[PDB]
Formats: structure tokens, sequence, C-alpha cells
């Protein structure tokens, strides 16, 4: 979406803002979206005050007295188009008008031209109408608003997309539809004439991730423009909610409260549900601003920023306790009629640039250069911060974030006033009891307690799922957790903690409407804080989460009286409940079973919620079962506010309290461990968990998770579900009350009947013979490797293994169901023809030998398919066919490999763009048929790649241009794609830099792919990749392999059926992959809609891998993980082994296609009729699974048009064609010329100049040219000017620009400066957004004014002078130098890891910003510091003319005192910061 506002102050009502605001409008075109039709869209709106003049001619021809302007108020109103309808819906809308004491003058027809609509816009266009309304006791503004509030509300009762009221004010009315922006003014008529004029206006272009338009759905709203994504929406909600009946304040009444009965709702979208909530606020007192500030906190904790303002420190901490943040990305935009203006989400994940005169003529909006003022009278040039809003007030005056949050930090105050004022071993079968396993201790509950982080482990997860295994588990692994792709961010939770916490409120939350005078440091409370809670504020019945045996018979029976002690003992005064396993002090074998912890805490707090109680108390869970850091997550999840658990931090006292620990402490293990530190550790480790868990999903604050319910299940059943966890899906739909009781039993046996020595061990993380099944055992891989060594019986041994198995994954529970006659594999498609489908899938250089990586490139290269190169960069050697190959099968080019024939290469077909950016190069690009943005995979979802330092040769380092030893922890969010406009964007500068390739979009199956990928359809990606949890990694969280992400065949079903009902399924390919290692796996995923088919684990077993599984040490005994050249050596495997491997896949897919019927893989894909569930199958937990989710899919017998995509996605008729369209082939071709050439850019010029790269780099890679292209702008720049820039390209910026400038760069110049009829001071005023320089690899960006956020994210060797930034400041930084000449926002120098920075704070006030993990700031001491310094703020002088660079420059020798430089220990000794 796009979104803005206008304001006036100084003058009245004009046409010229009105105007403005549409051409605004104009702009915002990219950041939306269109429907089927290419041509309605996702919607474009506009609010403004009443045109009260243009309505002047209403009230003339009635010949009727026009009320005042405080006292007239207007219904923009949608109904239905049929003549009888619309009568009964007006007959409605009146007869609620007319229920306040309030007067209809009539209606008004909104003269409209259905004629521009688009075909689907225009079939479901409702009839439009105003209503003209007064109060004849007299009613006014907040009165008459107040009312119509009360009116709009109830008429909201009868909603339907026929049926709506866009907004009924005396103050503010709206004018939206589904149309294209610019078609706005062209089909609501009253917006181009000029009787309509208006202070404000705000605006909003939707971009929506369907295709079927709703009129409703666009949006301005009633009260405000939402740019975002609630992440935490239910939760939100649910808290919502839950006020709902005691509502209660100053006169509104208990039955005008009653009125606005449901004012939030599950089925509703994010933005409807916040204008609702924030609607509420502002109705009841309180100013769009504060109600905000209530909703959508600034993270105010480590501000140094709020030093002098302590009273918005309080008023924060205060309301924290009140009501959790509504998180996710968000730019707001709202008007009240009386304030309008605008704020940011905590972390501003979206861009806010403004403008302002020297008549206080305000312009905000998501993008620079858009309403076109007189430049030579711009005053200040701003944008919003994470968390600061700006605003406009009727009494004519700006109110920046400051005054701002003063203003209801001064009432309501008590503030910081009112807040002051507020032995044996019974334990080894404990243990056993409450489901802890040999491995949940040795490999989890260990680690933690002794290194003080959770475990790290490779490849996928292997083992079937808790539904489907035979194994005993817990209820915990059920539940997926699910994370943001594409539609949000995650969020780093080391470089970025400061913004997080972990607090927990235990008091009741009261009213948030009356502010009265009338606390956890993490949700995790050991023994001691437990006994201190239970003294505390209020008393705590314990309620037995326990229950006796036989007569009182089920687990049934215990939950049910479990909620009503719960109920009861609420009502009767209770403000905490722990809920205990261990009550009274002991666990028995009579107290014979539990209720398991998650499965409590989700009833109490369900059904307290439909007692209508939960706001009365909140929920401590005391218990056992719960160590794993996932497991906590679950809990906070469905309800417990705070944890203690007795046992967990039991067990480490036991270990470390045992002789064979304390022995190896005193050599072998870290005797640096006193039981305090063991402890300490522990809970230390699973607070970065939970940290870890929330920004999987962008989410500060626990306080944000703790409603919501951010998972998943599979195998809960219908009402096991509704009962505990609602709102949650299962699509599959398994265990009963009953079968969790069952399973319960099954670990309860094993503590009590038998008897007690050591844990079982069941092969959860690790193959044993003992123990759960593994697709890939040491053995099944032996004997596929040599299988394809020959050219048979180790097939038979192989797909034996492949038999043998129990059900691992959903596929397993079906089956064919032939629809026509078997056939003769003669009649099928070659083997060669279905290989064409097969890729290898994206494994890095790093985590892979390059032995192992080329030769996969090698084979896959081959058969022409292709291989990938994961996020590793690539050898720029491997571009290049090899001749050198010779009669041994060796060639000097790679002299590592073997078996190489001579048409060989190594070049990587697909190139992945990852987070870190690694290898990403102009010519990186340009090597490549596709094209790949890796949102997320599948063993670590929320995550971002992993490179232990170990791994990081030189080698590494020199292709990652990085440093030799460090390690490698990318960001979790691309920078670049913090919503679905920005993945948009990523998609176009590729498809800009090379026109040619293929674009894909990597995700992950989770709930909630379907609509992302409609939207990534629809974002012109020409490839969509689904990759199931099932998928490898050379390193991950353990927690994470076993419990992020869903399976593949939800993930390709569902995007495969949501793109087909929003006609979108031609759009794009599908690859599916996870687990594939077989024909059967390939059909199967055929079947279910994919086209092309993905290979990891196998692949790499094929050359080698044993399942050693030790691939983040750097030890695979085999060649293949190690970046050893001891182990490298090792290396046995040759293309030919990869090249037969597929063959087999290809033949057995030959034969499917044959007792199936069909000739090709063309005629099986989403004939999902042909599957059935199997008849053999039995599960040991539940009786069966739903499978409808896989099985009820579109037709597809006759509809395979589908299957027919364009070659390639275009951006479209681009500036740079042009560029590239005259005398410049001469500069180019003749590999030495200058040119010169000057253009006007408008900001939907995008990434301008990249083109013009990709064709030098193309012909001369990076650096082959010598030529010296100058390309002088002017204007305002759209997202990625100047991206990937090549040697010999300079670029001028006679303006400012937005987003991402020199994304990427690798050479050359961009040089940017306000334009000299600018009366402002540069330094002090803005000229460039977030996330300039991201993962530069060279080049050189200066630029007189601030920059935005991530300043140089990622930037590996880019230079740069720039005069102020925001927060983040060299985010990732790994080389090269940055030069910043003004103030700079907080988090200086997270995980900044080699470059030098030298910034000049004078405030003074540096080191309180900078972020301390890693960076050090000294005072520039050596001379070549200087001298480096210097000849930087020099150049910046010679490009520009910077008047603070002019300054220090000539003063050389003052400002040059404290002013400091930021040196990673790393740069320690160089001839810049030592001597
Ligand atoms: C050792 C290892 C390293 C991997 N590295 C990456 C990575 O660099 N980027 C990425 O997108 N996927 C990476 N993957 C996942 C693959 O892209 C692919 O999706 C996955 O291997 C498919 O699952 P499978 O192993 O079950 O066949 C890696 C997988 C493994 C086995
Ligand atoms: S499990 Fe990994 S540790 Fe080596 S054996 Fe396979 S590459």
């Amino acid at each position: 979406c796009g979104v803005g506002f206008i304001a006036n102050l100084r003058g009245k009502p004009d046409h010229t803002l009105v105007e403005q605001a549409l051409k605004a409008l104009g702009c915002m075109e990219h950041r939306g979206g269109c429907s089927a039709d290419n041509d309605s869209g996702d919607g474009a709106g506009v609010m403004t005050a009443i045109p009260r003049e243009l309505l002047a001619q209403w009230f003339n021809t009635r010949n009727l007295p026009m009320p005042d302007g405080d006292r007239l108020g207007v219904g923009m109103v949608f109904l239905p188009q049929e003549p009888s309808a619309r009568e009964v819906a007006r007959a409605y809308v009146e007869e609620v008008v007319r229920l306040e004491k309030l007067t209809v003058l009539g209606w008004r027809e909104v003269p409209v031209n259905s004629d521009v609509l688009g075909i689907q816009a225009k079939n479901n266009q409702p009839h439009i109408e105003q209503i003209l309304v007064t109060c004849p006791e007299g009613c006014a503004g907040d009165e008459l608003d107040r009312r119509l509030y009360i009116a709009r509300s109830i008429i909201g009762k009868k909603l339907a997309e026929d049926f709506y009221v866009c907004s009924f004010s005396c103050r503010t009315i709206v004018y939206k539809g589904m149309v294209r922006s610019i078609i706005l003014g062209e089909f609501y008529l009253d917006l181009k004439n000029p009787g309509y004029t208006s202070n404000f206006a705000v605006y909003h272009r939707r971009f929506s991730t369907n295709t079927m338009p709703k009129w409703p759905l666009a949006q301005p709203m009633r009260l405000l423009g939402h740019n975002g994504e609630i992440n935490t929406l239910l939760g939100n909600i649910n808290w919502m909610a839950a006020r709902e009946k005691e509502l209660e304040v100053s006169g509104w009444t208990k039955a005008e409260l009653e009125a606005l009965t449901p004012i939030v709702n599950q089925a509703n979208s994010d933005s409807y549900n916040l204008d609702s909530a924030l609607e509420l606020l502002v109705r009841t007192g309180r100013s769009p601003l504060e109600a905000a500030m209530i909703l959508v906190p600034e993270a105010y904790k480590n501000q140094p920023a709020l030093k002098d303002y302590p009273e918005i420190s309080d008023f924060h901490d205060y309301y924290s306790g009140l009501q959790e943040p509504w998180d996710g990305p968000a730019l707001l935009v709202f008007s009240d009629g009386k304030i309008v203006g605008a704020g940011l989400d905590r972390n501003g994940l979206r861009p806010a640039r403004y403008c302002i005169t020297k008549d206080d003529y305000i312009v905000l909006g998501s993008e620079a250069g858009v309403v076109d003022l007189p430049e030579v009278d711009i005053v200040e040039k701003g944008r919003l911060a994470p968390g600061q809003m700006i605003a406009v007030d009727l009494a004519e005056q700006k109110i920046l974030k400051n005054y701002q949050i003063k203003q209801q930090a001064a009432q309501k105050y008590p503030y910081g006033e009112w807040i002051k004022i507020q032995d044996a071993q019974t334990v080894l079968q404990q243990q056993a009891a409450f489901g802890y396993t040999a491995e949940d201790v040795e490999m989890v509950v260990v680690p933690m307690a002794s290194q003080g982080k959770e475990p790290t482990f490779c490849m996928g997860d292997d083992t079937p799922l808790a539904v489907l295994s035979h194994k005993p588990r817990l209820l915990y692994d059920y539940f997926k957790q699910r994370f943001a792709q594409v539609t949000n961010p995650p969020i780093d939770p080391l470089r970025e903690n400061l913004v997080m916490s972990l607090a927990m409120f235990l008091g009741k939350r009261g009213n948030l409407l009356e502010p009265k005078a009338e606390k956890l440091r993490s949700p995790l409370v050991n023994e001691v804080e437990l006994q201190a809670i239970k003294t505390g504020q209020l008393q705590v019945a314990e309620v037995s989460t326990l229950y006796d045996l036989d007569g009182v018979n089920s687990l049934e029976d215990a939950l049910t009286n479990l909620v009503k002690t719960a109920i009861a003992t609420v009502q009767a005064g209770a403000e905490i409940l722990v809920l205990t396993d261990r009550p009274n002090g002991a666990i028995l074998t009579e107290n014979q079973s539990f209720i398991p912890p998650l499965l409590a805490v989700g009833a109490v707090h369900h059904h307290l919620i439909r007692a209508g109680l939960r706001l009365k108390a909140s929920l401590i869970v005391d218990t056992a079962q719960c160590w794993s850091t996932h497991h906590f997550a679950c809990l906070v999840g469905y309800g417990a506010s705070a944890i203690c658990p007795y046992l967990a931090l039991e067990s480490v006292r036991q270990w470390w309290l045992d002789e064979k620990t304390q022995k190896l402490m005193e050599n072998g293990r870290l005797d640096r461990i006193d039981l305090p530190t063991a402890l300490k550790n522990y809970r230390q480790s699973v607070e970065a968990g939970l940290f870890k868990i929330l920004s999987k999903m962008g989410i500060s604050l626990l306080a944000s998770y703790h409603g919501a319910q951010i998972f998943e299940a599979i195998g809960l059943g219908a009402e096991l579900v509704e009962y505990a966890f609602a709102g949650t899906t299962s699509r599959v739909g398994g265990l009963t009350i009953a079968d969790v009781a069952g399973e319960v039993m099954v670990f309860h046996g094993m503590a009590f009947p038998e008897m007690a020595k050591k844990l079982e061990n069941f092969g959860f993380v690790n193959y044993r013979p003992g123990g759960e099944y593994h697709m890939n055992s040491p053995e099944m891989s032996k004997s596929l490797h040599k299988a394809v060594a020959a050219y048979y019986d180790h097939y038979e041994l192989y797909r034996q293994y492949l038999k043998d198995r129990p059900v691992t994954a959903l596929r397993d529970l079906l089956d064919f169901n032939a629809d026509q006659p078997a056939i003769s594999l003669e009649e099928v498609e070659s083997v060669e023809s279905i290989v064409k489908r097969f890729c290898t899938g994206g494994m890095s250089l790093g985590a892979l030998s390059r032995e192992a990586h080329e030769t996969l490139a090698i084979a896959m290269n081959r058969l022409g398919a292709k291989s990938n190169s994961g996020e590793g960069g690539e050898d720029v050697v491997r571009y290049l066919t090899l001749d050198d190959v010779d009669s041994e099968g060796n060639s000097p080019t790679l002299p590592h490999l073997h078996g190489l024939q001579n048409g060989d290469t190594a070049n990587s077909a697909i190139k992945q763009i990852a987070s870190g950016r690694f290898g990403v190069t102009p010519e990186y690009l340009m090597s490549g048929k596709q094209l790949e943005i890796k949102m997320a995979q599948g063993a670590k979802p929320g995550e971002g790649g992993q490179l232990p330092g170990k791994k990081v040769s030189e080698y590494i380092a020199m292709l990652r241009r990085s440093k030799p030893g460090v390690t490698l922890i990318s960001p979790p969010p691309h920078h670049d794609i913090y919503s679905i406009e920005d993945l948009a964007q990523l998609i176009y500068d590729l498809h800009q830099i090379n026109p040619e390739a293929q674009v894909s979009v990597k995700l992950v199956a989770e709930i909630g792919i379907g609509t992302i990928a409609a939207g990534v359809a629809k974002a012109n990606a020409d490839i969509i990749q689904i990759s199931g949890h099932d998928g490898g990694t050379g390193a991950s969280p353990l927690s994470s392999i076993k419990h992020a992400g869903s399976p593949w065949e939800l993930g390709v079903t569902e995007v495969h059926r949501v793109l087909m009902e929003n006609q979108l399924r031609d759009r794009v390919l599908l690859r599916a992959d996870g687990g594939l290692k077989t024909g059967w796996d390939v059909v199967m995923a055929a079947l279910m809609g994919a086209e092309e088919y993905g290979f990891g684990s196998i692949a790499m077993i094929a050359e080698g891998c044993i399942m050693a599984r030790v691939c983040h040490t750097n030890n695979c005994p085999v060649g293949v993980a190690t970046q050893q050249e001891r182990l490298r050596q090792r290396f046995k495997g040759v293309p030919g082994q990869v090249v037969n491997f597929f063959y087999f896949i290809a033949e057995e897919v030959r034969s499917l296609l044959a007792h199936l019927g069909y000739r090709s893989l063309d005629d099986i894909i989403g004939r999902t009729d042909l599957l059935k569930v199997r008849s053999d199958v039995q599960l040991s937990k539940t009786q069966n699974l739903t499978l409808d989710c896989l099985l009820n899919l579109p037709d597809t017998k006759q509809n395979r048009q589908w299957l027919n995509h364009e070659p390639v996605h275009s951006n479209g008729p681009v500036l740079d064609d042009d560029i590239l369209a005259d005398p410049d082939i001469q500069e180019a071709i003749n590999h030495q010329t200058t040119a010169t050439k000057t253009y006007r850019l408008v900001n939907t010029d995008r990434t301008v100049g990249t083109r013009l790269s990709g064709a030098i780099a193309k012909k001369y890679g990076n650096n082959g040219f010598e030529g010296n292209i100058t390309l002088n702008f002017q204007g305002a720049a759209g997202q990625s000017f100047g991206a990937f820039n090549l040697d010999g390209m300079t670029l001028h910026l006679q303006g400012e620009a937005n987003d991402y400038v020199g994304k990427g760069m690798n050479g050359g110049e961009i040089v940017i400066v306000p334009h000299p009829q600018a009366s402002f001071a540069p330094e002090d005023n803005v000229i460039i957004g977030n996330t300039c320089l991201y993962g530069a690899t060279g080049g050189n960006l200066y630029a007189n004014g601030r920059a935005g956020e991530r300043f140089a994210v990622r930037n590996s060797v880019g230079k740069a002078v720039i005069e102020g930034a925001g927060d983040h400041c060299c985010e990732y930084m790994t080389g090269g130098v940055i030069v910043v000449l003004g103030p700079v926002g907080r988090n200086v120098g997270a995980g900044m890891t080699g470059g030098l920075a030298y910034f000049l704070d004078e405030v003074g006030d540096l080191p309180e910003k900078i972020n301390p993990e890693i960076i050090t700031l000294q005072r520039i001491t050596a001379s070549k510091g200087e001298e480096q310094l210097k000849s930087l703020i020099t150049a910046h002088v010679e490009h520009t003319g910077s008047p603070k660079g002019k300054a220090i420059l000539a003063n050389w020798s003052d400002y040059l005192g404290k002013f400091w430089q930021a040196v990673p220990p790393s740069e320690k000794d160089s001839p810049e910061a030592n001597n």
C-alpha cells in the first residue's frame, strides 16, 4: 500500500489540495495491486473534510437552509444496486439515524462514471449515495460525531458487500473504491469538481492478496489509512473482545456501549479491526495521536532520546500493563477532522517522508517526491524514525514527535507517581512421567545449562509427525511455530534485541478507557520468584492439574472440573491461578495422571473467556512437563502469563549435583559452572529462545505473543482444538481428549508400574536401532551410494528400507486411484524429458565443500536441469565451460574434481538472493538462467542463514567478501522486503537487471502461504517454490528443525488451490521440495500441484554423505560439508553418480505414469482426484486423519491451460530502455567512451541505471569496463536508485531519492544533492531513504542529507559520506568505509564485523546510542585515520559542495576532536585505527 496526508493550515480550503491528493495516489500505483482483469484495483481512497461548498448545491435545489459546519454531518453510503433491496437498505439507515434523536434532511446521489471501472469492479459496484443529517436539539462537533459514531456502528451490524457506510461524520468524509489509483477521480466526479476543497486529505492505495475486490475493503477507513500487517491479530482481537462487556466511561450509557457491541471481529481485516479499535479510543475522549500510542506504542526502553522526557517513559510503563501492542509493520495515517497525522510501528518498517513549507504547508507519504511543491521554499524535509508521529491541529500548528507525546504525558499523569505507589532419585522417574526422555536432557537441558544457548544441529527433521509416530510424544509436539514470510518481516533478535521484552504483567487488566492510578521481568520464574509472587498482590489458588484413578474416570472429566474450579475460583476473587502438577507437595502413581500443562492452560484460558472473565485474573503455570524452549512458547501462546518450570530447574540441579558431572568439571567440561551459573545459564538460554521464536514472526513483546496463538496444530482434532485451543488451524484433524489422555499414560506407565535407572532413548535427534524411524539412516544411504557408483542390489536394500518404514508424512496415508487403463513404458515420455524438471536445490558454498558443490552443478548441467548456488556467492571461474579436460577425467581449471567431460560446466543455473546478499554481484546476477529470492528455508523459517566461523575459510571469506575468521549469521529479514510491495520491488530490480532471467520466490509451507503466494503471483514473480519442514541444513537450532514450518503436502496444495481460485495459477510455476527422494515422491508432488521438484539431502547422499550429522562441525568424514582440506581430499564422488541417481528417480517416474495411464507428467499435475485414502494404514494414536485439505482441489481434468506460462515476466517500458537506446551502445561497445546524459525522473522511475549496469556487466563482467557514462538526473527518484552500479558509471541526483539507494552497488559513484533552489540546511534535512548500500560490494556514494534506517546495512566494501542517519547504522557491515556528519539514531553498530566507520556526534551522546556487543568506540588517534577520514570528507566536497562538509574541512583541527571512530575487533590492528 501507499499512504500519506496533505495539510493546509494557513489558507482556507482550496481545490489544489484535493488535486494534489489525487496526483499523489497516482505515484502510489506500484505500491498497489490489481484483480484478474489486470485493471480493477485492490483499492484507492481519500479522506477529506466535508466539501461543504459542493453540498451547497444540493440544499439550494431543495430550497433548504444549510446547517452550520459543525452541525451538518454526512454519510457516504454503499447500497444494494437492486431497487427493492436498496430501499430496504435506505430505510434501515434512516431507521437507525432516527433512533438517536437525529433528523434526515435527505439523500444526495453521488455523480459517478462506472464506465472507467474494470469489468470485475464494475460488476461488484455498490450504489453510492450520501445521506445528510442534523440534530434538532442542537448537537455539534463532538456530540454529533459521538452520535453518528454510534449510528454507523449499529448500521454496521448488517454489514455486507452491498451495504456499508464508508463514513458518517460532520467533520470528515471518504471517497474510496475498487479503482486503480489515477482512476479514483475519474470515477468519483465530485473529486474533479472545483467546488471540492479541503484543508487536508488522507490518501491510500491498497495492495491485496486476492483477485476478488470488495468495495468496503478499500481503505482510508472511517478514521485511518493503515499500511502494514498486524502480525499479532488473533491475540489483539481476543484481548480486545474480552473487554467488551465491562466497558465503562464518563456518561457513555451502558446501553450505548452495548451498542458498539462487537467492536472487533476475527473475520475482518487487521485494518478494519485496527480502525475500529482506534475509533473507540477516540470517541471515548482521547485524540487519535494518544490512542495510537496506547495500541502501537514506541519501543521506549534504552532510548537516550527520552532523557528529557521521563513523562512519556512513564506513560508507556503504565499502559504497557494495560494493553498489548498491535505488532507488525505499520504506517498509520489518521484524521479526526480536528487533528491529522501519522506515526510508525515500534520498529519503523514502512517509509514515511514529510515535507514542510514556510507556510507550514505539510506533505507526508510513503514516498519522497510525490506532491510537487516549489522547492525554493521547503523549510524542513524529514521522516519518521521508528516510533515517531507527526501531526496537525486545526488551530494552525504542526506537532513533531516530541511535544506530542508530552501532551498525554502531561495529563492523567500519575505516571511516575501512581507507578511507584502500586534428595532421592525419584527425579529420575518424575522425569519419565512428565515425558522427559534420555535425549531431552542430554541433548537439550544440558547444553542449555552448560553453554547457555539452546543446542545447534544439522540436517532436516527426518522422523515422522507426532500424530503418525509410534513413539510417545508430548502435546507440545503437535504444534509447529508459524513465522513471517512475505507479507511481513522477521526481526533480528540478537542484533535488534534492544527493541524487544519478555516483561509480563501479573495484575488484572482493568479499564483501558479510564486512566485510573488505581510485573515479571521474564516469563520464567524460579522457586524464589514463585514464593515471592505467592505473597504478591493477590493470593493465588492452586488448581490441581492432577487427578486420581478410576471413578472420575477420564481426562475429559478432570479437564471439565479444572475449568469449573478455575471459573469458580476466579469468580470468588482469585487474581492469579497457579495451575500445578505438584499440588500440596507431591506427585504419585495414584495422582495417576496429569492435565498436560498446554492442554490445561488452553482450557482455563478459553473457558474463562467464554465466562467473560479473562480480564479478571492472570495465569501462572507451575509445571514439570516443560523444559524446551518451544515448550515455554506454546504456554505463553495459549494463555500462561508466566511459567515456573520447577522440574526442568530440578533436572539442572541433579545434573550439576552429580559425581560424573562434578568430575568432568575438574577437567573436560567447563568447571566454570557453580550451580548458580548452571541455572542462570539455563534460564538465560530459555530467554534467548523466546526472543528468537517471537522474532520469527516479527514480534517484539512476549506481551503481544501472549494471547496470540502463533502456531498451526497438526493431528489435533475438531473438538480437542475447540475445547483447548480455539481458533488454531488443524487441517488434518486427529487427537481426541481420550487420545491425548492415552498418550500421557504411555509414559506414566514407565516411572511407576515398572523400574527406573535411565530415561529411555528414542532415536529422535539421531538414528538408533531401538528408536524413532528416520528416512535418512547411515545404512539406507551407503546402500544408495554404492548403487549410483556402479551404473541394483543396493536398490533392493535401498528401496527396502523405504518400504520398511512406518507412516512418516501425509503422502504416506495416500495411494493411487487410476481413472484410465494401464499403459506401456514405451508410450511414456523419456527419462531425458522428466529430468529437466529436477532441481538440486540451494546449499551454500560455505556449507558444502567446493568439491561437493561444483559436482552437483556439473551433473545437473549435464542433464539439462538446474542446480543452485545457495547463499554463498559463486566463484567467477565457474561461469566458463571447460576445455582443459583430459583423458583421465581431470582438468586444470578445477583440479579437485574428478570424472569431468569436456562439455562440462560448474556454473549454477539458479542464483540465490538471500538476506545476506553474500555474493550478490552484477555479473553474479547475470550468469544465471533464474534468480531465487530465498524468503525462508524449511529447516528454520523465521531465522536467517548461519555459517560458523570455523567454516569461513579464506576462500569463503573471499567469495563472501567478509572476514576470514568470523562467524556469519545473516539477517532474518531481507532488509529489502518488509511487505508485499517491497517484494514486488525486489523482483522488479531483478527483472530490471536481467530481463531475460526468471525470478523465483522461495517460501516454506505453513498456514497462510496460499494467501502469500497469491500476492507473490501478483508481485510479478516467475516461479514460487514451497519448501517443507523436511528440508536440510548445514546448521540450525534443533528446536527449529523439530518445530518450525508445516509439511509441503499442506504447502503445495494450498498454494495450488488459492492460485487457481484467484485465477493466478497460470502466472507462476510451482516447485516443491522437502524430503523428496523417489519417483513416487515426485508423482505425489505432481498430483498435488507441483511442476518441478527439488532435492537436497539425497543429491548430497548420492555424492557420498553418510548421515554422520555433524555438518555444523566442519568434520564431514567424507568431504561434503567441510572446508578442511584434509577431509575434502577424502571426497569420492563424480558428476556421473548424481547424474545416474536422477535417472533412476526418473525411470521410476515413468513406471508410475504407466500404472496411472498417462503419457507425460504434464498430463498428471493437479489431478488430485487420482488420490484415495489408503486401506492398510492404522495409526497408534487416533482412529484417522481428515484429508480434505489434500483431496478437495479444483477439478483439473479439463481446465489445463494454467500449465502454459509466459517465458519471462517483463518490467514494462522503463526509463533505462531509452537510456540504452541512443549513442550509448557506443560508449559501451567501444569499450572506452565518455557519455553524459540528463533526464527528469519521477518516482515511478525505479532502479535507475541498474539495467545499464547489467548491460555493461554482461559484456565485461564487473571490472572489464573503462568507459565513463555519466547520468545526471533531476527530481524525486524511485526505490533502488543506482542499484548494482558498475565501475565506469556515475550517477547524479539533483533532488532527493527514496529507499535502497545503491542497493547492491559494485563500483563507481553516486552523488546526491538537494536542488540549488533550496534555502534549508542540507545536513539538517533528509535526502535518502532506508537500506541504502544494501550489501554493497564496492563503489562510492556521497549525499548532503540525512539517510533513513539501516544505512549501509550489509556493506561489504562500499564507501560513503552522508550527513546523518536513522537507527541501525552500518548494521551487519563487514568492510568498506562509512563517514557520517550529523546525528544518528540508536543501535549504531549491531553485528558490524569489519570495515571502519567514522561518525561525528557533537551532542556528544553517541556512546549511549552505539551497539556494544562488538564494535568499539575510539577517538581518531592514528594519523592515517585522519588521512583516510579527510580525503573522504574532502572527496564529498569535491563531488558535492557540502556546507557542513566545507565547515569541518576549513576548521579541520577542531571538529576532529571528540568525534568517534568505530572499530570492529578485526580492524583493531591496521594503519588506521592503530599508530
Ligand atoms: C546442508 C544443507 C545446506 C543448505 N543450505 C541452504 C541455503 O544455503 N539456502 C537455502 O535456501 N536452502 C539451503 N538448504 C535447503 C535446500 O535449499 C533444499 O531446500 C532442501 O535441501 C530440500 O530438502 P531435502 O534435503 O529434504 O531434499 C540447505 C540444505 C542442506 C542439506
Ligand atoms: S549428516 Fe552432515 S555431518 Fe556430514 S554426514 Fe551428512 S554431511
